[PDB]
């Protein structure tokens, strides 16, 4: 019974074995 | 019974082995 | 029983081995 | 039993080995 | 048993090895 809610965000990854790089 | 909800967002990836790069 | 819902978003990728670049 | 629903969005890619570039 | 539904959107690509560029 898990529920996710996202508002006004940037850079969402939903899955496995993903790669993300965030730069200033 | 997982549920995802996204509003007014940018850059959504749903899957595996994805790559994402975010720059300021 | 997974369900995804997206509203008023930009840049959605649904799949594997995708590449995404986000610039400010 | 996966279900995807998208409303009023821009730039949707559904598949593998896709490339996406988002600019401000 | 995957099902995709899209409403009132812009710029949909369904396939592999696609390229998409989004400008502000």
């Amino acid at each position: 019974s898990i529920k996710y809610t996202i508002y006004n965000s940037t850079g969402i990854q939903i899955g496995a074995y993903n790669y993300m790089e965030i730069g200033g």
